[PDB]
């Protein structure tokens, strides 16, 4: 018979933000924000029993809206949780239940991942009056306990590669899954196969650097959590935009455990990466926690304070403000909370050492209560804060609310996933005749987009493919999306994917059929490595990986998302190509400008820096320059770019002439002046020796569907 | 942060107004010629654009890091959260200034108000932030002055305030207690002046403000008559411990120490001479002030029942005999909520040091003595009963020689207290 | 169970300074209190004289007052704690204790029983049945 008095404990201070391992003090420093809480209890947990906590303590401590306490003696690795008390009105958006245990929002590790039962809710399940009971359950024995860590770590030679890393100039993005990298990769060990420390394998950075890619972008690894209604299915969240928590990588891609292990595998991952010069960029979801609606569990900010963290419909405050499309939608508009994106977003920078984010529907960010305001409170922090400041910033410049397409509205140090380039340059080439201007401006890096706010190419973020929609196989393999095995009965993926399936629907061996397809794969892989701004590859597209036509594979944790890596000589070809054409791309300035082209002649030079033409060689007139075309011609001048270097001398290239003919129909087209080489073709075709050089507005026939490349050698 | 020299419209372009005036300025939204004049002083700076709000930060960063400043005291702070016209403390610029890392760390000091209409905004400023606490200005000036108070009104200023700063969930030591500042009288003028002499400054008498709560002892300047001098030197010393002895920070008015003399001058801004100058030759009279200052500033170093994190509750605590603090009246019969709020020249209080909701960074209780403190106001005399215990007399405002008959004091005696004078005592026996 | 019981003490321990004394007690007031920091008392509320404290004894009892030590820490701050009521009965008959002034809290026991809810809480002077061979500790909560 004791009180919560006579255990040695002290104050404590709101420094960091939960986890804090003292050594100096031999103890841990809690905190957790909370304005309109009653009462918190801190649970400590033993590793062997981790379903009633091996003590409970009261924090007494509150300076402001935040509590803190420091207890003696703990030490990395503890396990702890909290249970927050408070007044329950549904109603009134207060949804406190102390019989549900919390994880820390701001832990660094979270042990395990939800035994589902109708206990972790907050409200009785079966109840006809559903969100509006007080289920009284405990549900300590279901949440995984958030665990105290290390953060020191030693970055061998990596405290250099701090700079001019790489340029937005120069970067080619190649888009991972961390586990689908190396699952199937019986070239590592297994236990590594999909991990973190599977990424980062010698094997793995070798064929990184091998095909050529400058940076990786890595599929959510913020901590997450299977939807119930994936787990009541046998399914998984394999992407993992859903996550619980900002600070702690996801137990799942650990190799070493969920103890602490996770963000040392993590850390050791990217500073092995770092030694070989490859920039790392995460994938980062703080538009919505997994947590979902009502209805949904209560499984952290739900209990610690709901009003805030969440955006509620103002009128009722019972009801969540969704626009995300998953429930609920974190209300960025809360000082607490915009501390809190900034906090992880400063941990991951200067404590995992990465290179920067790309948001995922990232204008939610901006929604202040029904409206889109880019500049808010939150993104004013981000452009003016001195470590932010330095790391790259990409946005999927949407989101599914009204008003939310956002393409351009981005401030200034922004990238963005440029949409309107990935769905009118798969219907060029679709067959379909876009306006002159459609095509021509999303190939000089669209600046019909992006100038308006005075970015440069950099800004536009080109791709043809990404986790969401088709693979590059599958977008020459199918017309619609075939997502029956993700059990919804197809009701779930976005049915308007601009595809094409080169004749068939699905695996074919009529020949012509699969040579139009790789005909209709290069034509891709040519167009995005010479247009403007940065090119963006999803991964496993160079091995021509595939999905079986399912355009959103989130809940597949199987062989349909794995890299498959053993190669017959179809994919090995194509593979060899798309390293050629990377290698080309990082070769020549002419497409890795700072500045837009524009339509004169520059420096006193004769020649214009870009010139249009139609099939007889003939500059694009004013009104054929806004009829449309399945033909695009343009030539590029390199020595008359004004293009500066950071040491202020200007920059020269090749004079370039790019043919991209999307008609499925031949043309022949008469050349302009000069001496022209051949550079690559979409051709598998032994190419012709009356194609390899051209001379004296000579012309030629141009199989339909076909992409070129040309350098002229005399003039 | 609030203005720049630069004026309004007609003002000077050296700066800003060359750069981008429609960036750094808050201009009539109707009419973008002239200028939103939140300060007084022309112009008020546009907090609400990204890159005003990012130069500041920048500025407040770089004194930091930089200049290794280790806090900020913002003149008119109100003016900084004007969002076009309405003071709205859920600003961008509070925010980011609350979520940065080096700024979450230094001391962030507000005059809270500024010259607009509903610019007075004194116990919203965000936590972390302390302020100018002025009220306890002008109540402690006004209740030494002469003028009766209630009993609830200088009680609470006494005590940190709660009244104003517990409602936001501050703390005691948020409150800046202060007697004099740079604004108004210094407090040798403050006890030697009842009108401005802002004659010097050049227009006509008219500016710094006219209602000072000053009195004169009985003169109003420099003065031989010896009544004069003392009603002073008794008079600021009054106002010293009561400064000292008051839960919260309290700030020192540079020189005063010195009793420094600005001529009656309760706005010098413009003079840059022997007005504004230190006075470092001193006599004696100067020099015994002094070494009061010092020993009371000694003392409230030395004793926690004043540097309190926690604001005292009326309560017992931790199982208790005596309640942590207690108020009398002229009898030594507790105060009633009818004594309470009627008006008073005399206020007794008694710390008890012993029974404190006072915990160090490492969970220790921390504990003090017991303190008995006499405020009396009234010019005129008057006789307090003690409470019960057996009391020694460690400071007071007295400048004749203290007669044992008030060095210690035993048993509910009472005790005659010349008008106008401030005692504090320690219980030595219960 | 055992163990448990020596954690939770050594936990008690450490968490007062009122047993963690870089001096000692002597038997008075101090800086200016009514109460003594430490008293002996006899079976009934009653302090120890003088010839009842050289005389034998299987009962101690004393009250330990931790808002008048005498505790200074390394910073020159004092140091305050509960009042604590330590019950020793080594008899190994029963006894009744009259407890002295205030109201009394149990902080654990000897009983390895469910302890009694009369003996939970003590007030006013009032006496108890105390098991021979049982060792108590109780903390004031108001006088």
């Amino acid at each position: 018979f004791f009180r919560t008095r006579d255990r040695p404990l002290r104050p404590g201070d709101p420094y960091p933000l939960g986890s804090n391992w003292i050594e100096d003090d031999d103890g841990v420093n809690f905190s957790l924000f909370s304005e309109n809480a009653e009462k918190v209890e801190l649970l400590l947990y033993s590793l062997t029993n981790q379903k009633y906590p091996k003590e409970i303590i009261e924090v007494k401590n509150k300076t402001g809206d935040i509590w803190h306490v420091f207890v003696p003696g703990l030490r990395p690795g503890q396990l702890y949780a909290y249970r927050v008390y408070g007044p329950y009105k549904p109603e009134l958006g207060l949804r406190f239940n102390p019989n549900k245990v919390l994880i820390d929002p701001y832990a660094k590790a979270i042990n395990g991942s939800v035994i589902w039962n109708d206990a972790v809710f907050g409200y009785k399940i079966g109840d006809q009056n559903q969100d509006l009971t007080y289920d009284e359950r405990d549900s300590g024995e279901y949440v995984p306990k958030s665990v105290v860590i290390n953060p020191y770590f030693e970055w061998d030679d990596e405290d250099f590669i701090k700079g001019k890393k790489v340029p937005l100039k120069d970067t080619v993005i190649y888009e991972v899954h961390v586990k689908g990298f190396t699952k199937l990769r019986l070239d590592l060990p297994e236990n590594i196969r999909g991990t973190y420390e599977g990424l980062a394998s010698e094997q793995m950075i070798s064929y990184l650097k091998d095909l050529g890619i400058t940076t990786v972008e890595l599929m959510p690894v913020f901590h997450f959590i299977d939807q119930r209604f994936l787990t009541d299915k046998g399914l998984t969240n394999y992407w993992g935009y859903d996550p619980i928590n900002f600070f702690s990588p996801e137990c799942r891609y650990s190799s070493t455990g969920c103890l602490g292990g996770q963000v040392l595998s993590f850390k050791k991952m990217v500073n092995e990466l770092h030694n070989a010069g490859i920039e790392v960029i995460i994938d980062v979801v703080y538009n919505h926690t997994a947590e979902g609606n009502h209805l949904g569990p209560t499984l952290s900010f739900r209990g610690i304070d709901n009003t805030a963290y969440y955006m509620l419909q103002p009128d009722n405050k019972r009801y969540y403000l969704d626009f995300t499309g998953t429930g609920n939608t974190l209300n960025l508009s809360h000082p607490r909370v915009i501390q809190m994106v900034l906090d992880s977003l400063r941990y991951w920078v200067t404590e995992m050492h990465v290179d920067g984010f790309r948001f995922d529907l990232a204008a939610a960010l901006a929604r202040e209560l029904y409206s889109v305001n880019m500049l808010n409170t939150f993104f004013i922090a981000l452009q003016q804060d001195p470590i932010l400041s330095q790391v790259k910033l990409i946005a999927e410049p949407w989101d599914v609310g009204q008003g939310g397409y956002q393409v351009g509205n981005f401030p200034y140090q922004w990238a963005e996933w440029n949409g309107k380039y990935r769905d009118s340059i798969r219907r060029f080439w679709r067959g379909e005749a876009l306006p002159y201007s459609e095509i021509a401006n999303r190939l000089l890096g669209s600046p019909d987009i992006y100038l308006g706010n005075n970015k440069t190419p950099f800004a536009s973020i080109n791709y043809v493919t990404s986790h969401d929609g088709f693979t590059l196989e599958d977008l020459v393999s199918y017309n619609q999306k075939h997502n029956e095995a993700n059990g919804f009965n197809n009701q779930d993926g976005m049915n308007e994917n601009y595809s094409w399936n080169c004749g068939a629907e699905g695996p074919t061996n009529d020949q012509n059929v699969v040579i139009c397809r790789e005909k209709q794969k290069r034509n891709f892989m040519i167009t995005l490595l010479v247009s403007q701004g940065t090119p963006m590859i999803l991964g496993g597209d160079e091995l021509s990986r595939t999905q079986r036509g399912n355009n959103n594979a989130f809940c597949q944790d199987n062989e349909i998302t794995w890299f498959d890596w053993n190669l017959d000589e179809r994919k090995s070809k194509f593979l060899e190509f798309v390293k050629k054409m990377i290698q080309f791309y990082r070769a020549h300035p002419a497409f890795r400008r700072e500045r837009y082209f524009q339509g004169k002649k520059l420096f006193g030079m004769p020649l214009k820096d870009v010139t249009f033409y139609t099939l007889e060689g003939r500059e694009v007139d004013e009104k054929t320059w806004s009829s449309p075309t399945q033909l695009v011609i343009f030539v590029l001048e390199g020595s008359v770019m004004d293009e500066i270097n950071m040491y202020g001398e200007r920059i020269a290239d090749d004079s370039f002439l790019i043919i991209l003919n999307a008609n499925p129909n031949n043309v022949k087209v008469k050349f302009p002046k000069g001496k022209w080489e051949l550079v690559i073709s979409s051709y598998l075709r032994e190419i012709k020796p009356e194609e390899r050089i051209i001379e004296g507005e000579k012309e030629l026939e141009i199989e339909g569907r076909t992409a070129l490349v040309y350098r002229r050698i005399e003039l």
